[PDB]
This record gives C-alpha cells, sequence and structure tokens, in this order.
C-alpha cells in the first residue's frame, strides 16, 4: 500500500506569480513504472516521468488553470496509486450574448458560460436605475437553467413595455464572482 503526500490546496488569486504542486511518493513495496499529473480527469501534456518526488508548476495561473489536479503513479506489477490536489479560482465568464433583439410575444433566449473550479452558482439580475437586482418571475414568464459551467434565462411571451433592458448574470463561487450583461431590445 504505497502511500503520498501532497502539497496543500491553492487558491488563485490573480496571473503573476507560478504557482506549483507536488506530490512525494513516501512509501513502496514495489518498482515505480512511472509517475504523471492529470487536470479534470484527462492526462496533463507531457508530464510522464519516473520520479517519486512529482511537480506540477503552472505559469500565470488563471481560471483556466483551476481544477482537480492528480498525481498519479503507475507500478510494475500493482495498481496504480493517485493523490488529489485542488486549485480554485474565482469564475472567468467565457461566453455570452452581447445583445439580443427579439419581437413582442416571441422568446427570448440569454446564455453565460464559465470557466473555473469550484463551479460557480448563477443569478440572473437585470439593471434597474444604476443597480442590477434580482428578477420577478411574478408574470410566469421567466425561466432558468443552471448547469455547473453554464446558465440560461428564457423569457417568454416578450412585452415591449416590461422586458427591455440589460441583463447580467452573476457567476459566483466560495473564491470569487463574475459577470458581464447582456441587452435586450423588443420590437414590432
Ligand atoms: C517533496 O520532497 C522534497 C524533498 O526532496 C521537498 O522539497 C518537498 O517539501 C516535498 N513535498 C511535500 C508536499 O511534502
Ligand atoms: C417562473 O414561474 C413558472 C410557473 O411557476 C415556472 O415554470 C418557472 O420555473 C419560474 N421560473 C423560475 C426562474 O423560477
Amino acid at each position: 500500500e504505497p502511500r503520498i503526500v501532497t502539497s496543500e490546496e491553492v487558491i488563485i488569486r490573480d496571473s503573476l506569480l507560478p504557482v506549483t504542486l507536488q506530490c512525494n511518493l513516501t512509501s513502496s513495496s514495489h518498482t515505480l513504472m512511472y509517475s504523471y499529473w492529470t487536470k479534470n480527469g484527462v492526462e496533463l501534456t507531457a508530464t510522464r516521468k519516473n520520479a517519486s518526488n512529482m511537480e506540477y508548476r503552472i505559469n500565470k495561473p488563471r481560471a483556466e488553470d483551476s481544477g482537480e489536479y492528480h498525481c498519479v503513479y503507475h507500478f510494475v506489477s500493482a495498481p496504480k496509486a493517485n493523490a488529489t490536489i485542488e486549485v480554485k479560482a474565482a469564475p472567468d465568464i467565457t461566453g455570452h450574448k452581447r445583445s439580443e433583439n427579439k419581437n413582442e410575444g416571441q422568446d427570448a433566449m440569454m446564455y453565460c458560460k464559465s470557466v473555473g473550479y469550484p463551479h460557480p452558482e448563477w443569478m440572473w439580475r437585470k439593471k434597474e436605475n444604476g443597480v442590477f437586482e434580482e428578477i420577478s418571475n411574478s408574470s410566469g414568464r421567466f425561466f432558468i437553467i443552471n448547469k455547473e459551467n453554464y446558465t440560461e434565462l428564457n423569457i417568454v411571451n416578450l412585452q415591449i413595455t416590461e422586458d427591455p433592458g440589460e441583463y447580467e448574470c452573476n457567476a459566483t463561487n466560495s473564491i470569487g464572482s463574475a459577470s458581464v450583461s447582456t441587452v435586450l431590445r423588443v420590437r414590432v
């Protein structure tokens, strides 16, 4: 039963300083065939080395670099072993609609996509009087689909009096928040 010690959980705050992840194989009854690093379940490029003490350097760390990292140890004649290091960052919203123009009675569809771990929670707001406030569904016309890295707001039966304006999506996790906005224009 092999033993692996790791460096501590990493919280990314900005992109200046590199961050280094470490795993040390501290006990083994089997010869090491090789060890590598994975990120979010996928092997990282050129990390396969035959070293008990592994390091992974993240240069210019960003939200894209966050996730669950594993140092994996493949043994000759024995099952693999791994340990986990979490690298956390504030969300980054990577996709949205800048604007949407629809007709009265049609449906509006707005969305946002994020990168960052832990996956964010999402909220939609509308800008009124310079302040982004919570969206009322008193009308029953607002539908929100929230996934881990994606949110979607649908507004059915568009009304030109009430619906136009600036809508923003806010992605929040324990590290921080990000938001972007979409302008909705209703016509006809
Ligand atoms: C890994 O082992 C080397 C000792 O050569 C040391 O620099 C480092 O502190 C160790 N890392 C951890 C997480 O124990
Ligand atoms: C808005 O109200 C309708 C009817 O209760 C419901 O289908 C829908 O899920 C609500 N939207 C949200 C964001 O809760």
